[PDB]
């Protein structure tokens, strides 16, 4: 089955601190998710500047296998992840991300409640591409929320985000 049943030029170094907690009485499925986050564009509401960065972070948040605790299913990250972006997009200097918000899905029958919390403060430690070592999952995440980007002409690995 697909089934999770109810619990019963511009560098920027991140250090990150992600969780979603999903709440859905009749459980849900990674497709209802696909669904729900097509539309994150128009839905995100925190610092326009650093939708690449919480997009990033929700593919790879998501990636993950969850853990039960109470009435949700529990995704939690935190890494320290580099970000590159091209031209002008992303962050100005020193700027930073505390991100939370609610995504409500509700369809007939279907009723699924996303609880995102992204925080992002730059620090010294050295951090990993966040586009290298991921899964099919948090690719096929970044892809649906339709996450900008460009290849480096240097790094065949790397993208650089155009938002």
């Amino acid at each position: 089955d697909l089934w999770m049943p109810p619990p019963e030029e511009n560098v920027r170094n991140f250090c990150i601190n992600g969780e979603i907690k999903i709440c859905s009485p009749n459980g849900y499925s990674f497709r209802i998710l696909r669904h729900i986050l097509k539309s994150f564009d128009n839905v995100y509401s925190g610092n326009r500047r650093l939708i690449g960065v919480v997009k990033v972070v929700i593919g790879l948040v998501l990636s993950a296998s969850p853990v039960p605790e109470g009435m949700n299913w529990v995704y939690k990250l935190r890494r320290t992840l580099i970000f590159q972006w091209a031209e002008s997009h992303g962050p100005l200097e020193g700027e930073e991300l505390e991100y939370s918000q609610e995504i409500t899905w509700d369809d007939e029958a279907e009723f699924v409640s996303l609880q995102i919390r992204v925080s992002a403060k730059q620090c010294h430690i050295q951090g990993r591409l966040w586009c290298i070592n991921m899964n099919s999952k948090a690719c096929q995440l970044w892809a649906d929320m339709g996450l900008k980007t460009q290849q480096s002409q240097e790094d065949e690995n790397t993208s650089l985000l155009l938002e």
